[PDB]
């Protein structure tokens, strides 16, 4: 084998998946114009692993084990690259992971909001296009976010509601409520790939999924060359991959506001799992399937709990701070979302574990040297925001 | 006064909006690219209705009244222009009409769609930072659509819905469905602007309106040059006034489908008041508000029988064809929504009248011999859409 196009698949989720994907015996191919790369030179950020160029770690792949995945490297909002890109590959499934994803990044500057709008909703509308014109019984898995649906004072399904309005019932999309421009741009993806799912037969399955942590995977751990990245600054990295190097090198965990933001989680190794598994099932045509993706719900304190405890058992006395929040977004609020779907098609999930944050925090510790720790606290607020085009 | 910017001015809304405002009192401004008439040039289309250009019509209301309302060309997709415009000017109000409004444009090729998407919402979003970085408490009266909620089986409410689900309450914002990619790029806009409100304190009107009828309002009649465009070919012509030319000149009523499709329209005289009302009585800061703007609801059914009713008396023998509908929408559909806000802040609405009709019958049929019949049927299909860009 089955043929599947890896849009994003320099990034972490896409690499990670890539290689998953390829060890599975699909016949894979990555479609990345590297700007990722391209912003931590611009803002002067660095993953805390070392990590290979994408040509080198493809040779690796293909050294270990004798697979090819094969390389495009374009802008998918350049229509003409991505039509040559899926003529020359012809993919059977496509997996969206290629977009700015950053919530603060999108919140830096005027032009940083527009960009992560253009980019984003543009290259996915491509997308829809290609699949539409070059192979229209191609699955789409597209990553979304359970950002798009904020935080209601009611239990969040998986993209549909029933409800009874006025002695009316009906099945409809759940109401969103995005809490930054990137968020917002997911939120404006899923509208439009529903539309072509009801126009044009397209299938699709959106995997909104939850907060990911950790950096190993099978694959990514047979030779250096192939590791994935790890984000620690306030722009790119998450809560609990920055609570985890920031523990190791000393600096109090940066609680925001109240620290009672809940939202769910997922360790890397479930991200490619639950790919797989919605490849392997895919939706039927003109299907628009929603799948919440994550396995377990933390607050950033309960996070913030868990973090201390494992580092104390490795001599390293964790703290904590509060850090006026630079977000503009609920520090209290009610939260229950259902994530049953993935579940009965067979995940199988790797629940966050004493083992797996012993095995996180070590390896901070061993490129504790790395860590630029002037990159740790946030810089961009959300509601600060300007319209000059900022320097960092 | 009070200063009121109006985005998109040269139109058939904003048009009729700012001479109705400049009457009232307000300084005026339009803000226009006057790409819309690029459009007509480039498709082959013509107004029934001979129009002036944006500068004699603005040299003849000051020639009329003694009122100069300003102008500045340009699109407000570039910055520097929008900003510059507002810094210039300085406006209380700004009411956002510039946005490419057709269904069936936004569908005819890849580059159309994508066009649709980036110029709406990338216009829109410069709007909001303009009014956050130059005039904060400015309000944004936002042409929305009533097109947002789709067809669902339940009342249609105006943007919000207080849902118990789960045993738990609260009110969200009401659950979008729209079906194309112009209907779809005003979903995206009302949820950004809906963020910004909360984030960083936006007054917002977004006014989701009906389908609009008409070419006369007192402003617009005084003068031939003053005169508005009445648009009657399948890409930017709507039902009743399609209907109304159709019967002028001897052509069947183009009823697409089984014509059970049911629709909000208003008077364009009830448009020009609306927004009046808007922003006279002004959102608060952070709130934002929908209205549902429109006066009755009829299907496409109903407004070929008014039509042939009122063309009788004129002697014009109506007849009706079923058209094979170019788009993916329900024929036979549950609806009622919600239109009340405007009514109880004032609105005195011109329902649909034998006078209007025969007025309108009988414009069109003074102007009969400048409609080009072959750009009544529709061409553009909403599944066929394909990726080369079409020459019409
Ligand atoms: N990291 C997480 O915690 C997390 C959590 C939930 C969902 N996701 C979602 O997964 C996806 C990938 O996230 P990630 O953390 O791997 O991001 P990443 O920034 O590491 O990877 C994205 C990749 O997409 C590429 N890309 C961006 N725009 C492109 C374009 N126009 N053309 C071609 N390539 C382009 C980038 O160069 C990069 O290699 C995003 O949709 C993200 O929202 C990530
Ligand atoms: N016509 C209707 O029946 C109807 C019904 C409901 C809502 N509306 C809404 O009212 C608004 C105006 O509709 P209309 O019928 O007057 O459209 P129109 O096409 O007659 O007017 C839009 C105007 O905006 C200008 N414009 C477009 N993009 C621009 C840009 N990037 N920069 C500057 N100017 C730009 C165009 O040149 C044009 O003069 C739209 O939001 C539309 O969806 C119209
Ligand atoms: O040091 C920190 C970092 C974050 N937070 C809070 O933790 C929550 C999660 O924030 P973060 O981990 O930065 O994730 P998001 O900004 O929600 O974004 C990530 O997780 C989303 C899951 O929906 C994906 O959509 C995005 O692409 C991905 O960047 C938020 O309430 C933050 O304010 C803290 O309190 N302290
Ligand atoms: O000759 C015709 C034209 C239209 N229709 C149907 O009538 C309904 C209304 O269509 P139309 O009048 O073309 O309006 P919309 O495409 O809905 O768009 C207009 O009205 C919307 C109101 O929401 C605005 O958002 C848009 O900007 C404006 O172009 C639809 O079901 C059409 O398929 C027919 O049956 N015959």
């Amino acid at each position: 084998g089955s043929r599947v196009m890896v849009i994003g698949g320099d990034g972490y989720c896409g690499w990670a998946t890539a290689l998953h994907l390829s060890k599975k015996n699909y016949e894979v191919c990555i479609v990345d114009n590297l700007v990722r790369r391209l912003f931590d030179h611009q803002l002067g950020l660095e993953s805390l692993t070392p990590i290979a160029s994408i040509h080198d770690r493809i040779s690796r792949w293909k050294a270990l084990t004798g697979k090819s995945i094969e390389l495009y490297v374009g802008d998918i909002c350049d229509f003409e690259f991505l039509a040559e890109s899926f003529k020359s590959f012809e993919p059977d499934s496509v997996v969206h992971f290629g977009e700015q994803r950053s919530a603060p990044y999108s919140m830096i500057d005027r032009s940083r909001a527009v960009y992560t709008q253009h980019n984003n909703v543009i290259g996915t509308l491509n997308v829809l296009f290609a699949i539409k014109e070059f192979g229209e019984e191609c699955h789409l898995v597209k990553l979304g976010t359970m950002g798009e649906y904020g935080t209601p004072n009611i239990d969040i399904e998986e993209g549909y509601i029933t409800i009874t309005h006025n002695g009316r019932t009906d099945t409809l999309p759940y109401p969103k409520q995005a809490s930054s421009f990137y968020h917002l741009s997911k939120v404006h993806d899923s509208h439009n790939i529903a539309f072509t799912c009801k126009a044009w037969g397209i299938r699709a399955t959106d995997l909104n999924q939850g907060v990911v942590y950790g950096v190993k995977t099978d694959e990514t751990e047979m030779h250096e060359e192939l590791r994935n990245r790890l984000d620690y600054d306030a722009v790119f990295g998450t809560a609990l991959n920055r609570f985890c190097v920031q523990a190791a090198v000393g600096h109090p965990l940066t609680v925001y506001g109240k620290g009672g933001q809940t939202r769910g989680y997922l360790d890397i190794r479930d991200t490619v799992q639950c790919v797989e598994i919605a490849i392997a099932n895919p939706a039927k045509a003109g299907e628009f399937r929603v799948f919440n993706q994550f396995t377990e719900q933390f607050s950033v304190n309960e996070l913030a709990s868990l973090v201390t405890k494992a580092g104390s058992k490795l001599g390293l006395d964790v703290k904590k701070m509060t850090v006026p929040n630079p977000r503009v977004e609920a520090e209290e609020h009610y939260y229950n979302a259902k994530h049953t779907k993935l579940m009965e098609l067979g995940l199988e999930p790797h629940y966050l574990s004493d083992s797996l944050l012993d095995s996180l925090l070590n390896f901070a510790v061993q490129f504790k040297d790395r860590v630029d720790t002037k990159q740790i606290m946030p810089s961009v607020s959300w509601k600060k925001i300007g319209v000059k085009t900022k320097s960092m």
